[PDB]
């Protein structure tokens, strides 16, 4: 019974294969067939390429040795190498042309999700070219999806030497009959075969996956669309900044490039951006996913006024200052979306670009205090009285999140007549069913985050209605002229798309996004669509 | 008795003043004298510029209003504005031309060091131009050096209205006679004067500083060279990454741009880079100052083999992977310098550029085990026996750091015949004097860091001599071909400049740095020189 899957890099997990490009260059340069591939392999176990693959020498020290092998090979074939012949150029272009074989990575991901141990076993070199970052970027995106990465240059052993296969077996803690080994080179497949491993000679990906599906019994081809990569909380870099005595802000950080500040809603976590964090990082951004004040590992002072928009915004500015960031792109959802419009309104200098998921920008009415409103969205009135909603929401944490985190068609909670009913969960079951959006594990992460501070801090965000209105009134003569994106979600019955209709009177250059069949919990409801809209907008409006 | 100093931004803390550029543009465009400055101030308290300074409108909404004021002013003067006349261009160039007035910032820093409360009071706008990052960068570098930053657009009040001066007084918690107010505009100086504040009309910086030195009694002009900005540990962003179960790495992070990994020596801290962290961040780099394994807030497992170079290097790679960084510039000192050469040797793909302070690169001798050596640098033998050196170094933490952290001429500890003497501190006083390099406060920071794990982890770095040699021997055929810098320190009697003499046989493209009258503790001994060498090398060899 198979329990481990081993994949090669070149010609398996990454396409096109550099070996195939040597053949491509020889036909373009009208060189004799095999000349370059033969120069590459000259002296076999005793040759220059074996030394490079064993980590004895670096790529740059190898270029001159390959040049000599090429010259010698061309002399015995009685041909001439062209005038501009350069192994450096040939290999630079080859390495750069090589991209991830997405369907092969997808199948490796599927096998691992089904409890398989996965590994990359590759004959590779120590890359010291000025262009090495290209390969380092490829290796990083690939390695994260596997249990092990075995590189010849790191272990001092090469395929097809038997020791590397015995090394692989020991690393996997598996018997040979328990392993599927996938390779594009017949020769490197034979020693795995001799030990008794299942072997797949990869030419075209489809046939290779048909063989892999047949032998594993797991559907690898024609599967439904997978979810984007998520976050394992213990694998993240956790950051902490003291913004004022007694108030410290927690964040998760991933990637390099322009800074992207992710601001969650009520009653959420940095973890609500789990499907965005890896995608935006891979897209070339330095993601900072916040635990907003009152939540998770961030401070939760008890006082109501500590959660007014003015204070939260000033603290976000201090957060940038202490991290030494002149600007960040501010992306918010729900209450985070509200903060985000205010950051753009009050601190346009510190906001590269601003994006809101669901939460529209509506200017304060200077003639009417918002406290005056009305049982249509009465959860607001219910959230006002300190202690009441804290008691209901903290009673059973697991029930709170299973009742709240529900998709469009999953019998969502009523937001009307909640004061009359005397609670949010008064017509909800004691043991709600688990939503298709979340696992029991993800629900339990939220449960643990809420055990520290509870719901006072989070609810205090609803308790500064008049204070926020007074401050919002100071911005009545301003417009938002920095890059802005408004993302509406069709089936959000609290933050309705229609509520956003007039935003263009105040944000003339506003760009829009729209998600059909999407409820309130946008990030987890439609992560694939959210990531597409955000990345396209970031690459155009935020560099 | 004065206890607070208040500074204006334009024409005081930042030069040239935008108002002076309006006069510059009018003489270049052959416009009537004062035309643009008069258009700028049109309608005074009721005008467009007052609205912009009160935060009623943003810069972009103001450009059209200034255009109209210019057209109206040119009509009454019976002149024509040129064909390409644009307030946008005039202001973009003006804002960008404005740089920090270094001698004025220096004096504000001096006054604050002497216990003065310092503040910036400025008439400023809400900048929403595409070019806003320039001003945001200027404001960030300036604001950090002051107790308060008061901006008209943020408080809804403007100079010369009396309320802003009363607001300033309340913010400073000071009586008027306790405050020095410095401004370049006579009109904005008069209300401070009326309240009873000491006022300085700033034209040229020298006369302004002469008046300021005379009234405060503190030498502000002709002072010796100040040290670079340091780090207040509680003002930093603290990052944590789990690299393997039970091993978590702590780091301090500051800045944006290419990633720069700072690796301290024995027995140090991230804090040893205190004078570099702000300088390299300001230079346009994302600094990550490590607490190396065994130190501070990083994990300190007890086992010796957990501190061999192979494991420390693999963990540094995992650190990059978890932060989602394909590369970092690796800068190391002492044992960190050793790690750094190995990162470049074993993982050139993950190292953008490599720099070592004091620690040379010397290839392992494959014919001789380094355990065989010799009482000349016998502190190595002394550090071998587990428990011995831990007991001496932990007995009195304050004494350990006061005895170790000493400048070239400060009667440094003997590194010879330490086994014969039976300890490092056997000929050292019980109460050492405080070195000119460190304050009692900085010594006490190290003391607190060492109370957690002690010296087992740090000493275990010296306990893998044979293991490191065996691994180093695998790299004997390689050269370092990535960008590299070797910084020698004249008076380092353990890591001697002469020890680095042959490095060019293995690092042909090696760039060098050299620090005269510098001991072992390079970063704190010569911070100004270290920062100059590092920044020049980073901007040329690391982008
Ligand atoms: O309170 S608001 O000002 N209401 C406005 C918005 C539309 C009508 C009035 C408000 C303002 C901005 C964002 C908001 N997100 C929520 C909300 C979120 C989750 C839950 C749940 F957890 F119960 F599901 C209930 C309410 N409310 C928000
Ligand atoms: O142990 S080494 O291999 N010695 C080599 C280096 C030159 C001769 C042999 C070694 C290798 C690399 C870096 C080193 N930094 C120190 C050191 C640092 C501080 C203290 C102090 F805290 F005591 F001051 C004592 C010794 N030693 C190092």
């Amino acid at each position: 019974t198979l329990r481990a899957a081993v994949f090669d890099l070149d010609g398996v997990l990454a396409l096109p294969a550099v070996f195939g490009v040597l053949g491509r260059t020889e036909e373009a340069l009208a060189l004799p067939r095999g000349l370059l591939n033969d120069a590459f392999q000259k002296g076999g176990p005793e040759g220059a390429t074996t030394r490079l693959m064993k980590g004895e020498i670096t790529l740059s020290q190898w270029i001159p040795l390959m040049e000599e092998n090429c010259r010698k090979c061309s002399e015995t074939a009685k041909v001439c190498l062209p005038k501009n012949f350069s192994i450096k150029e040939i290999f630079d272009k080859a390495i750069s042309a090589r991209k991830i074989n997405r369907p092969m990575l997808q199948a490796a991901l599927m096998l691992r999700k089904k409890g398989f141990t996965t590994a990359i076993l590759t004959n590779t070199w120590l890359d010291d070219r000025a262009e090495r970052d290209g390969l380092a970027q490829l290796m990083c995106e690939l390695k994260m999806h596997f249990d092990f990465l075995i590189e010849s240059c790191q272990v001092g052993m090469v395929k097809p030497e038997p020791q590397i296969y015995k090394f692989l077996l020991d690393t996997l803690k598996a018997s040979p009959s328990e392993v599927v080994f996938l390779d594009d080179i017949g020769a490197n497949l034979k020693p795995a075969r001799d030990l008794g491993m299942v072997t797949i000679l990869v030419q075209d990906t489809d046939t290779a996956l048909k063989e892999l599906e047949k032998v594993t019994g797991i559907q690898l081809l024609n599967t439904p669309a997978p979810l984007p990569t998520s976050c394992n909380p213990s694998d993240m870099s956790h950051g902490y900044v003291t913004v004022k005595p007694r108030v410290r802000l927690h964040f998760v950080e991933l990637g390099s490039g322009p800074a992207v500040c992710l601001c969650h809603g009520f009653p959420e976590s940095w973890y609500s951006w789990r499907y965005q964090i890896p995608a935006l990082a891979q897209a070339g951004y330095r993601v900072l996913a916040m635990d907003m004040k009152g939540y998770g590992e961030s401070s939760a002072p008890p006082e109501i006024e500590e959660y007014c928009m003015e204070v939260l915004c000033k603290e976000m500015v201090t957060f940038l200052d202490k991290l030494g960031l002149s600007q960040a792109v501010f992306i918010g959802h729900d209450w985070g979306g509200m903060l985000v419009w205010y950051m753009a309104l009050f601190y346009p200098e510190r906001v590269r670009a601003v994006a809101s998921l669901n939460t529209p920008f509506i200017p304060a009415n200077p003639n009417m205090s918002p406290l005056e409103s009305n049982p249509v969205f009465d959860y607001q009135l219910y959230f006002q009285e300190p202690g009441v909603a804290e008691a209901e929401l903290e009673q059973n944490l697991s029930r709170t999140f299973k009742s709240l985190f529900r998709a469009s068609d999953e019998s969502v909670l009523s937001m009307h007549k909640v004061c009359e009913a005397g609670g949010l969960f008064v017509n909800s079951p004691e043991e709600p069913s688990l939503s298709r959006m979340v696992t029991e594990e993800e629900i339990q992460f939220y449960v643990q985050q809420f055990k520290k501070s509870g719901f006072r801090g989070p609810l205090n965000w609803y308790r500064n209605m008049e204070r926020n209105w007074k401050w919002a009134c100071k911005s009545l003569g301003r417009k938002i002229l920095i890059p802005a994106l408004m993302v509406t979600a069709e089936k959000d019955f609290v933050l309705v798309p229609q509520m956003s209709q007039h935003m263009e009177d105040w944000i003339p250059h506003l760009k829009r996004g729209h998600i059909e069949d999407c409820g309130h919990w946008t990030q987890m409801d439609k992560p694939t669509e959210v990531n597409q809209i955000l990345i396209k907008w970031l690459d155009s409006d935020a560099r």
